[PDB]
């Protein structure tokens, strides 16, 4: 299996699942390093978020354990097919980079907080994280290139 992955028995089904715990990713199925990563995400401040304002609230007030609601709840609509990842991402991150749909460009080991990083180091191209945790709060991320 691919750096980070792991197998597991779910209990209440009785069939086996993956999930990767540097980017939080799990699924039924089985999945399968660069100078650069291109990624989209999607953020969700809290109130113990580094900066806590964004273009959307300028005091953002929402404990830590809600933005992971919000986040799990945006996750289910885009693994339903309901939404997709850029255009939550354009309404409802709380990164200045939702004017991007969601989309950071490329980068390098050493520029991103190190949890980001490993994530979208961890994910191939097309891939999508489970919650990742920052100073700026809650992320998903899509890495694109
Ligand atoms: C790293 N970055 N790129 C953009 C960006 C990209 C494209 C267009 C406009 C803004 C915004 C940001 C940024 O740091 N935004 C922060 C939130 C944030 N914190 C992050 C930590 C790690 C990775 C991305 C992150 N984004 C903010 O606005 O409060």
């Amino acid at each position: 299996l691919p750096p980070g992955w792991e197998k597991a028995m779910s209990r209440s089904s009785g069939r086996v699942y993956y999930f990767n715990h540097i980017t939080n990713a799990s699924q039924w199925e089985r999945p399968s390093e660069p100078a650069r990563v291109r990624c989209s995400h999607l953020l969700v401040k809290h109130s113990q978020s580094r900066r806590p304002s964004s273009w959307r609230q300028e005091k953002i007030t929402r404990t830590k354990e809600e933005a992971l609601e919000l986040i799990n709840g945006y996750i289910q609509k885009i693994k339903s097919g309901e939404e997709d990842f850029e255009s939550l991402a354009s309404q409802f991150s709380d990164c200045s980079s939702a004017k991007a749909r969601g989309d950071l460009g490329a980068f390098s080991r050493g520029q991103m907080q190190k949890p980001f990083e490993d994530a979208s180091f961890a994910l191939r191209t097309g891939e999508m994280s489970g919650p990742v945790f920052t100073d700026s709060g809650i992320h998903i991320i899509l890495r694109t290139e």
